[PDB]
């Protein structure tokens, strides 16, 4: 009945991601394949990565969620994205994604809440983030002016839109520019809506 | 300032179901990058690789539910708590394969409520996207009152109801019980859910 890893035999290793053949055991007693999908960076941490949703705090203003808009050369477009990156070695999710934040936006956050391992896309990979509820004080002079500290390649524009409003605006952005929106920014945006 | 593109795409392996390729692009500097980028292969002219299903449980006197699934899925070596999802067949809608996904994997006879435009799983990584399809399902209707699954060869699925009310604290309870990864997708939904109150 139970399912487990037979064995893995790696198809094709690049710099930065790797396709392996997977076998398994499936509930009957078959042993069978899947190729699968593994990023080559992962080592001694509980995920790959962190994405961070960044709820902008002014008084007087609607809370926003602060966005990230990036070319995605898989996807060939530009995207629209919670800030996320990979967990350096040895460094916190907690960390990492108030340093993803910084260099992203610019803005300096508080811990809010942060998620176990969830996976990204399981059906094709083993990728993991965690994701990080962060709040940011937009009244405090450290988020007055944002300064922006991107690394080589990291190509990012800010978009902050608001909470309450977040899944039409969304939509807009999709008619208007011909972007893809995030499937866990919508499914965060869906719920929204959906809450009673 | 400007505008990035592909500039082109270079095979590096190809499987049945999934490849590698190298993709050159130019950066808004004006210099050419490479990417290793990750694709389906039975993307075809579909708006999109595949769908995920959001099925609210509705019934009288009942908290309304989430309809959970939980597979061994290969790539994790684990077992994992998503939304129902597949592949769209060629010439199928969206919502046509929101809905047989659903009946496919947990029994359900959903109703159609929304459906997203397509949205990327992955963009750092992949090109997959998907239509995120919200469906209700009226369990008073006896059409739904015992439902039965049909799942196709290699499909092996528990379904997991966790009332909308209390989603993530329910989530939380899963992974603390038992060896288990919530989806990403999952999570970020029971997250709003709990930040909307
Ligand atoms: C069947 N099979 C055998 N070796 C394989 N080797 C590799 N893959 C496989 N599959 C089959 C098709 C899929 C089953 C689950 N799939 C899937 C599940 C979920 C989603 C969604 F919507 F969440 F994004 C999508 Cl787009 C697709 C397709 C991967 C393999
Ligand atoms: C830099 N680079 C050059 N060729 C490449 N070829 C391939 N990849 C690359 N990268 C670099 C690292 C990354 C940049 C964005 N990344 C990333 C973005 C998002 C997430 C998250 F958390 F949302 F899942 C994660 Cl885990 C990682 C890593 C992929 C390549
Ligand atoms: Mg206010
Ligand atoms: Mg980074
Ligand atoms: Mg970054
Ligand atoms: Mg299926």
């Amino acid at each position: 009945g139970k399912q487990y890893i037979i064995s893995e035999e790696l198809i094709s290793e690049g710099k930065w991601v790797k396709l392996e053949k997977t076998t398994y055991m499936d509930p009957t007693g078959k042993t069978r394949t899947w190729e699968s999908v593994k990023r080559t960076t992962r080592k001694e941490q509980t995920a790959d990565g962190v994405a961070v949703i960044p709820v902008l705090q002014r008084t007087l203003h609607y809370e926003c969620i602060v966005l990230v808009k990036q070319f995605r050369p898989p996807m060939g477009g530009y995207c629209i994205e919670f800030p996320a990156g990979l967990i350096d070695d040895g460094e916190t999710p907690e960390a990492a994604a108030l340093r993803e934040l910084e260099e992203e936006t610019g803005y300096k956050g508080d811990i809010a809440e942060c998620s176990p391992a969830v996976c990204m896309d399981p059906g094709l990979s083993n990728c993991t983030i965690h994701i990080v509820t962060v709040t940011i004080n937009g009244d405090d002079a450290e988020n007055a002016r944002p300064k922006p500290k991107p690394g080589d390649g990291e190509f990012v524009e800010v978009i902050s839109l608001p909470k309450n409003d977040l899944l039409q605006r969304l939509d807009a952005l999709v008619a208007e520019e011909h972007l893809t929106v995030d499937a866990r920014v919508y499914s965060y945006a869906l719920a929204l809506k959906h809450a009673n």
